[PDB]
């Protein structure tokens, strides 16, 4: 019964999932001034003009845009990767308010939001076996601020209204998610885990530096998602993020100099 809550949120999550506490957990706050550029990283490779997507879902946490990943259609590669990455999903984490909602920060700054578009190693055969491996997940973060519409974002925003409660979901094909990118694939780079329960210690992150602008109209509708069930007491699905975790032994890599 996890969640986001005044009494199953975040400090709560150790109790049943002791990893919570473990060596390389996610989000972090990326010291700008303490990151090294590695000149060693390659260009990030972003192959998503064959992307496949079917269905968007209301979970209760957030929102997942589900992709076709049953063969290499919509794949993440290079940067600090090996081998090739399969998207699966994207979904948000957002804030009450413009204030607070991400889950990384940058230098403290919390953005109103932040998308994550989830891939996993396809050595790995499936998703749930490449959850069990250190290098089995890549996750591509894009922080949000508040500002101008993101025209890409829109078709996601209007169909919000269909899925308002847990457990619903509707069709959603050929949606497109090079219409979410910033300009620039300058990144930061660090291991980390799933910023949500069960917490596994799994993910390559992918941070990039450029945030998306998306409109205050866009993020307001985000903020009526309910976490409840139909016909429940109404929660509003607002301030599903995940502090930031302590570094511990780990070094944050820039992609830029
Ligand atoms: N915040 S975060 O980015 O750290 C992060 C947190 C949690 C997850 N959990 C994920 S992607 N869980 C999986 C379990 C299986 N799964 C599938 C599998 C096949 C098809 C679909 N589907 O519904 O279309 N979903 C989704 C990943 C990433
Ligand atoms: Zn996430």
């Amino acid at each position: 019964h996890w969640g986001y809550g005044k009494h199953n949120g975040p400090e709560h999550w150790h109790k049943d999932f002791p990893i919570a506490k473990g060596e390389r957990q996610s989000p972090v706050d990326i010291d700008t001034h303490t990151a090294k550029y590695d000149p060693s990283l390659k260009p990030l490779s972003v192959s998503y003009d064959q992307a496949t997507s079917l269905r968007i879902l209301n979970n209760g946490h957030a929102f997942n845009v589900e992709f076709d990943d049953s063969q290499d259609k919509a794949v993440l590669k290079g940067g600090p990767l090996d081998g090739t990455y399969r998207l699966i999903q994207f979904h948000f984490h957002w804030g009450s308010l413009d204030g607070q909602g991400s889950e990384h920060t940058v230098d403290k700054k919390k953005y109103a939001a932040e998308l994550h578009l989830v891939h996993w190693n396809t050595k790995y055969g499936d998703f749930g076996k490449a959850v069990q491996q250190p290098d089995g997940l890549a996750v591509l973060g894009i922080f949000l601020k508040v500002g101008s519409a993101k025209p890409g974002l829109q078709k996601v925003v209007d169909v919000l209204d269909s899925i308002k409660t847990k457990g619903k979901s509707a069709d959603f094909t050929n949606f497109d998610p090079r219409g979410l990118l910033p300009e620039s694939l300058d990144y930061w780079t660090y291991p980390g885990s799933l910023t949500t329960p069960p917490l596994l210690e799994c993910v390559t992150w992918i941070v990039l530096k450029e945030p998306i602008s998306v409109s205050s109209e866009q993020v307001l509708k985000f903020r009526k998602l309910n976490f409840n069930g139909e016909g429940e007491p109404e929660e509003l699905m607002v301030d599903n993020w995940r502090p930031a975790q302590p570094l511990k032994n780990r070094q944050i890599k820039a992609s830029f100099k």
